[PDB]
């Protein structure tokens, strides 16, 4: 196949071949994804350390949105890719075209082991992306599951803070997505029911909107007991 | 939070296992020893951790709880305890509590080394992150990977290991079997794929002078002796 | 949650779904009928707090003062233990009896103080409980604090009442200076010290408070009781 | 901290310094006399909750419910405002009169409503105080509390002692549950109406309760009044 | 905490700026709109922000304030005006809420410049650390080594600068005025030490055609016309 | 002067000229301390470059107390030292012979500034030394100020952490301080007062054994208010 499909499909030989043949490691396809971009979301591990050798810039920028190889992979949930470009030098920090470091998009698509690796590296647990949100926020808006809301909460994450834009805190968001598991764990780690967001509109509200008596009773109870 | 049930009857080594903090803070509060194990040596801490009650860990630390107290017929450690059952959250907890993962349990091990055993990934490379030495030989002189390739039939966590900078080729400190004997000995073909792709020395010999190929072949296993045959 | 409109009354109680509970006892559910426990939907509302609920099924036909649970207690009895006060002043306020007693002897206001629930120990007060009032234990709520709270309050406020400090339990005969020695409240100790307790009074078995502070060796206690 | 042990009188007092207030009153000073804020001693021993300090300052003449503040207001009207439930009760005890008027015309049960108090609500109204009882305002408990808590409580346990939910203060003559509009209190809103509230009754202005909810545009509101 | 004071007279704005949470809750509670701002146009974010009342910011925002609303005199947000005072733990607290550092104030300037001019060198630190460019020009045409050098009188900021990677030899967008020719007008005798030493082109000439030492000249400073001289 | 002391006192064209003359950057001295340790203790930042350029190894253990250079500007609290170091790949979490890492370091020494910047660049702001310290613990000991306690609980520390051998809270050590400052702020952040340490003594119980009345009543009013 092409190295493209080669990469893609990991077949290491081949590519080693048309490499040396001649191949541009560097070289960007029609939507300027790199090798590495395609060797990293498919965790092929080898043809990273191949690639980077041959002079692959491990976080270059690339895809219709702009995202290096890392993100690709924590996209895909790629644990070990993860700590391969990590090692290799790999800036979980930056930002790719939706606004979105590494953390954010592993708490977005509910990749626990990658969010707690990361921390575990020094990745700031309360950091914004560029749309105002936080780890928290994206966890509570997109994943209804224990994790990895419970492991946030366990690393100290602020609770209350609220996304830059619409001020809404990880339990406004939690009520906006109709995610039950998570309101518990926020009440019990001490999340304000009546912060209000820019509307004017505390999680509390958002739940009587929403009409859900078991929202509304834990709210009004975890009030009570603040 | 909410009652759906009457404790007001329940012991309290059943509450901290289900997680009812009111009914555990209670029962501490009229004079309960949160020190005192029970028949079989446990501590409410490790019968928390094992459960996962991330607040009752928390709460029972606070009045008193040795965080590292050893217990249980294996004589193992809260944090052991968790990571065996495979809590990240909770490791990750205890472990701020100043929970030493390198204790050794009463079966030799330390817990990068459970955790490897038992397959549980995330918590292997949160442990390697946080400082374990991802070529730590247990008491049993066996590393992560040779417990890996013992006992985990599957594609993890053998490849984070072999991600890391581990040692494919060390041999256990009294057989010295390396990762890919320990594979041969298991039948874990899963696993031999992914040493043999990382360079495993085919042939090794151990103190018997028995290579992973000698192995493969006094078990008469074709598929086994072929693929070493063909990596070597 | 997982649409708690298919749950059945017990749960639906338990977690204030008012609607489904009157849907499910309009339906044909007698709200005197107990659980598996032997608990009514009373006991349930009361103890999670749901006045809407007690109400409701109070005007059904529910028993207010109905005993049930291992420890066979009453829905009060209930209320008063997990602290709810507006709860404890609904119920009673339906004829609720707080001078009742459950399987352990003890009533409302001995409840309310070992628990640390000072605001329902001031109301049961002034509603007319005798600040000395013993259960079957001979324990009084001053007893109970001085064992079961260490903190300022209920104690402090018992003080206040004007209880007497000197009194003794029937079988142990004990003093609310000897039980909060036993339970090591010091904060305690301070509040009854300061209110003329008997340093050196002593026990059915002997004991004579300081006596246990000594067997205690505790040192801030052998040395303000001697004082 | 920096040797409280030289504080001044006022200041030992707010931070419970007993042995150094004891040793200046003794020493001299008068517990009765103001200071330039015209506050007296028991006023800082109650908003502190300074039980001790109270028990000692009366005993030495301290004027039980003397006027002072800017508020003139006695020092169980800044118990009750700070919600110190074991003062309001020591201060009673002591002969304090909680039916008394401050610089606002509110009294105690006005104050501990309108600050979302409920145990002291609760013990007030138990002492004898009238649930209905109207200020100098002529606002009533549930009206202030209507305006000023958002929360079930004191509200849903004002509803419980019997409140008349339709009573009109007298300047402006509002229903608590035209405050409750004002307000935005939503949680206040639903207690009140299941409470059989008058969502036509209009005020001394012709507002008519959904109109102010109308001229809030609050879509909740408009329909549940509605409802 | 302690009551030491009686607040039931004293005005939002006031127990802002002393911190008297309680006093605080209880207006906002009254009814009063954290978003309103006082005849100056200063919101109570600002107040709290300026005065270090971490708490008080905290609540405000839960309450609704606007966190980056400009005020005052000078149009600036609350950020700018903790900067310029110099409190770094309001710095961090408000910064967590999504505050920007890269605000422009009603002079032209965003925290880091604001940090420089003031000497806050902590806060310069942190900042950067946090990803605020050492070289950011502000609308004035300044960078944070230009403000240093002509406003603080002392070895830092300057020294905390040059030991990021700034470029010393910028000239300002307007003038073209370098660190250097800013040391020289401002006489800062202590920074243009400290500019020489890190490399600063001493003929560097502004749109003027001025050099540094040319200013040096004209202001008929022996000390600085020999050191730069010197220099050269 | 000697090189020694010529990088004590920052003489750089004397240090430039002994080592240009064959001086090893490696030679340590009687008592094991290299020249990248007097440099970085005396902040001499040129220096630094310089003989780190010349091969000096960064991280290099030294002195009586096997510490790193780094280390040593910690302590002596040079910011500009430390970002210098950190930006030659100096690891501030490396420990040194009290068992300390750089963020306790500068805990204990109330250098503010750079507690800051070590945990905006990552550093674990919980973490416990091998004293079973955290850098809240250590603050409470040894800073009478408000800060660096006052910045900690800003990153959102864990307040009611027990160092690992005596199980003391932040608070414990406080009032065995009698860090009075310290004190308030830590139980505003909701520091538990009857959190028991290895030989079952709460603050509460220090407090009174000290027999400071303003702190046994701040404890008690924290206690009715948690
Ligand atoms: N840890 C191993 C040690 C051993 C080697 N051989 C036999 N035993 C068990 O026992
Ligand atoms: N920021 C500067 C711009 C300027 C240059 N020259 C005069 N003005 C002021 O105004």
């Amino acid at each position: 196949w092409d190295i493209v499909k080669a990469t893609q499909y990991g077949i290491y030989e081949r590519c080693r071949e048309l490499v040396e043949a001649g191949y541009d490691v560097r070289q960007p396809d029609k939507e300027n994804v790199t090798l590495l971009h395609w060797a990293a979301i498919n965790n092929r591990i080898d043809l990273v350390k191949y690639y980077i050798s041959k002079g692959a810039i491990v976080d270059q920028l690339g895809g219709d949105l702009n995202s290096t190889p890392l993100h690709w992979a924590t996209r895909q949930g790629h644990l070990s890719m993860v700590v391969q470009l990590m090692k290799y030098g790999a800036d979980p920090s930056l930002i790719d075209g939706e606004g979105c470091s590494c953390i954010h998009l592993a708490a977005q698509f509910g990749h626990t082991s990658i969010v707690a690796y990361l921390i575990a590296k020094g990745q700031d647990v309360d950091m914004m992306d560029q749309n105002g949100m936080t780890p928290l926020m994206w966890a509570a808006y997109r994943t209804h599951s224990v994790d990895p809301t419970r492991l946030l909460l366990t690393f100290n994450v602020s609770v209350n803070l609220g996304d830059k834009y619409h001020k809404n805190t990880a339990l406004h968001w939690a009520v906006l997505a109709g995610n039950t598991t998570v309101i518990s764990l926020l009440l019990e780690a001490g999340a304000n029911v009546d912060a209000q967001n820019i509307k004017g509109e505390s999680a509390l509200d958002l739940a009587k909107q929403r009409k859900n008596v078991w929202m509304i009773n834990h709210l009004q109870e975890a009030r009570q007991a603040k």
